């Protein structure tokens, strides 16, 4: 083994090609002046590991809709619209986890009470359990740590929102070459069991605990029913070099190298011109894709999209 890290990103010919082929999506340049170490740490999820049981979806007598956008169902739970940034930290497994966890609280805690769960608290305080912090991690075990120990509040970098807000700064990858090259590097922040000054409750007071962690079957129908009945879920999929260039439409892998495994948050679905899809949000800001979101081919375990859906339900009262 010998992973060769370097640079010289996603060409134009890659974009141009993806277009001339006429797949269900159109490319463009998202990352500019970025180091391939960046693009890699961006995809920070290992695939498989410790699948949590199986939410035996009671599907039979549940006339699901043809299309659905969780942002439109629960409009009072804004966490659903929010797109985050993992920085050059393969903290995405922690991201899909807390992004959804955040929604579901507002949804199950009486669709009326929002809080941004700290991707920092989980990223830094979990441990081998979840894996390697910014170097990759197990989505399954994020949910599990939530249920296990809980997660305090904590919004975007320098947002000053919550117990522990993400201290890892984002890089302007979607812009200018005059600034510093975005090298995907750094280390995992140290687990500081303490909220920032200004915010009250304390840390222990602020910890939100889940009730259980579970796997949604590998079934389009089942996944749809988890999302409809309980809100967004967290999945994962293999990122090929062509995906980083996604701009709009329904993503279907055409060309590209197997960059790595990256986690996600599925919040909806639909059909875009005879092309069924899943409405998913990313952890690489609002400049990538369509306002941070992208649509991937549904019902074909495309890139493993429907094979790692883990979800959880919060503890009542």
């Amino acid at each position: 083994m010998r992973s060769r890290p370097s640079f010289h990103p996603l060409s134009d010919e890659l974009v141009n090609y993806v277009n001339k082929r006429n797949t269900t999506w159109q490319a463009g340049h998202n990352f500019y002046n970025v180091d391939m170490s960046y693009l890699k740490r961006l995809c920070g999820t290992f695939l498989g590991g410790p699948k949590p049981p199986q939410r035996v979806m009671f599907t039979e007598d549940l006339k699901l809709p043809a299309s659905f956008d969780a942002r439109e169902q629960w409009p009072q739970c804004p966490t659903i619209k929010e797109i985050r940034d993992q920085g050059s930290c393969g903290s995405c497994w922690a991201f899909g986890a807390v992004e959804a966890i955040s929604d579901r609280i507002c949804i199950h805690t009486n669709a009326h009470v929002s809080v941004e769960v700290s991707a920092e608290d989980l990223l830094t305080c979990c441990g081998s359990m979840c894996g390697d912090g910014c170097n990759g991690g197990y989505p399954a075990e994020a949910w599990n740590f939530w249920t296990r120990k809980g997660l305090v509040s904590g919004g975007l970098y320098e947002s000053h929102v919550g117990c522990r807000p993400y201290s890892i700064p984002p890089c302007e990858h979607h812009v200018n070459g005059s600034r510093p090259p975005c090298t995907g590097e750094g280390d995992t922040p140290k687990c500081s069991k303490i909220c920032e000054p200004g915010y009250s409750p304390t840390y222990k007071q602020d910890k939100h605990y889940g009730y259980n962690s579970y796997s949604v079957s590998n079934s389009e129908k089942d996944i749809m029913a988890e999302i409809y009945k309980n809100g967004p879920v967290e999945g994962a999929f293999s990122v090929y070099s062509d995906f980083l260039l996604y701009k709009s439409g329904v993503y279907q892998h055409v060309t590209g190298e197997m960059m790595g495994g990256h986690a996600i948050r599925i919040l909806g679905w639909g059909v875009e011109n005879g092309t069924p899809y899943w409405l998913v949000a990313n952890s690489w800001n609002t400049d990538w894709g369509d306002n941070g979101f992208f649509k991937i081919l549904r019902g074909q375990d495309h890139c493993g999209i429907e094979s790692e859906v883990v979800a959880g339900i919060p503890r009542t009262d």
